[PDB]
């Protein structure tokens, strides 16, 4: 019955994005249509500022907070996107921002956090080093950690991408979303839920890595986790505290694709879609493309979230060659 | 605005509204999203239409479409020819499959061999032939001549026209408050379609065109008032190569087409970079003439607390040469 946030939590943030961040496009999709036998929409994240959701859920964040809070600086740890949509967020508030990243993060990604204005530190050769050197900065320079997702104002942020899809397509049947530690689902969910709930909204992740599923099954929090993914945005093994709490509760279901229909969704977006889709953001068509929902999309409108396109040219020629 | 376009130009509004009946439920409307890309760098409200997410990866299905279904079945069962390196030869050869009707396309000798897989997989025969445009369009009246085939136009046709012009009522019922369209010129009928749809419904709508600096065939026309060649060389925008404008696409141009801009071929590979790395999608150069325009500081008089479209006419482009365009 009880939840950690409501629609009145993405109506207040969608009040703070108000003039700030901006609706992205959810064209009908030719081929996606065609090969699933429905409607299928693809709603542009990827063209989302700098390239991913992530700038939704950290703007709110970083703007509810008060000038005793701004002043405090504040700090995050992230190889790619959420890096960068802090930093934009910091650069747009004058927030003094810092983020930690590990010793061999893209270098793509490391200059285009440094140009989006917050300060970049390179330290450690893995993910839990960069956890180590957050835990010091804010012990050291009382810093305000940025929650990658598991925090109220970041999920609500998230939850306009709900509000949007409905405001452009409300006889929507279904909405297939990815899921790494849980924010961008969990937003979305309580937007979508609380003003239609029989839109279903179904959850996506790899078969190599997929902690929230793990946890969405088993009923309580737990790790999942063997090997890597081509959706690298969604490499979680252990799923948000809040997140989880509302998945549990309003997600209908959560699918696992594989590395090879990753990849096929990936060919799909850019050679019959035109759009540049990074990996995570494949996901939710990876899902359709799959023959895993037949029975959900097929003569039925199903929206296809594509969460980011932060992927070297080289990399994508690489997966869709 | 109207009724001066019925009774003066070749195409009307009534054509464009055919248009739209006969496509519909088989072409569907393209998104039309604001860019947050162009309208940081414009000062103004820009949104992408997108072709290149259109059937065959370009607008020109449409027109194409339009006028194969306009034939009589007596018209379809002579069967229909048509030459292109690229996007014309996709669009025919869709149509042609959708409609049953038979299609024969004389593309150059040396086209990239994924244009010619992808028109081949279709349904037309394609009639591979010399080493340029004059050669294959030569190939063409041949063709007509022995078979009795019916000629399909690339741009200079009004069932063509008005097939484009569809993309004019999709921008009114998405964006009714639209001021300005900035819409990429080869021959003329895209925009010319545009332009008719467009100022039929709302004449205070400004239709900019675009063409590259190294080969303009409308824009010298345009400016000289009469029909004229210009081509110094080919350009990245090759779906725009086109020296000299149709006659039905010119007399229409001139009439409701506010103002030709011309962007370099730097300006062309900067909006490319641009659409690609900042907005996500994959454009050719065609495709990204009208924001080479708008980033060229070239209408920075018409865009800055405005509502404006750019036209994204396709993306048939190489995944490996958008690489060595882009970074
Ligand atoms: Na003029």
């Amino acid at each position: 019955y009880d939840l950690p946030v409501a629609i009145e939590d993405i109506l207040e943030a969608k009040k703070r994005l108000a003039g700030k961040i901006y609706k992205t496009g959810m064209p009908r999709s030719n081929y996606f249509s065609e090969r699933c036998k429905g409607e299928i929409f693809l709603k542009f994240e990827n063209m989302q500022r700098t390239g991913s959701f992530k700038i939704r859920g950290a703007f709110n964040k970083l703007s509810s907070l008060t000038e005793a809070e701004k002043r405090k600086g504040v700090v995050a740890c992230s190889a790619g996107n959420h890096a960068q949509g802090v930093s934009l967020s910091c650069a747009m508030l004058g927030i003094d921002g810092k983020v930690v990243m590990p010793k061999g993060a893209p270098k793509s990604k490391v200059a285009a956090t440094c140009d989006y204005s917050a300060e970049v530190v390179l330290h450690g050769d893995n993910f839990n080093d960069t956890i180590a050197k957050v835990s010091e900065i804010v012990e050291t320079e009382g810093r305000i950690f940025i929650p990658p997702y598991d925090d109220p104002k970041v999920i609500a942020g998230q939850g306009t991408i709900g509000l949007e899809i409905m405001e452009d397509l409300y006889d929507v049947d279904n909405v297939i979303v990815p899921i790494g530690g849980g924010g961008l689902i969990a937003g979305i969910a309580i937007a979508i839920k609380s003003i239609n709930p029989t839109i279903k909204v179904i959850g996506v992740q790899a078969e190599n890595v997929h902690g929230m599923a793990a946890s969405y099954y088993t009923g309580e929090i737990t790790t999942h986790r063997t090997t890597g993914t081509l959706a690298d945005g969604c490499d979680v093994s252990r799923p948000g505290n809040l997140t989880y709490e509302i998945v549990r509760e309003l997600v209908d279901d959560i699918v696992l694709v594989s590395e090879d229909e990753i990849r096929n969704s990936m060919i799909a977006l850019i050679q019959r879609n035109k759009v540049i889709t990074e990996g995570a953001g494949a996901l939710a068509c990876a899902a359709l493309l799959s023959g895993k929902l037949d029975s959900h999309i097929q003569n039925r409108k199903t929206v296809s979230i594509i969460s980011g396109g932060n992927i070297d040219l080289s990399r994508v020629s690489q997966i869709t060659g």
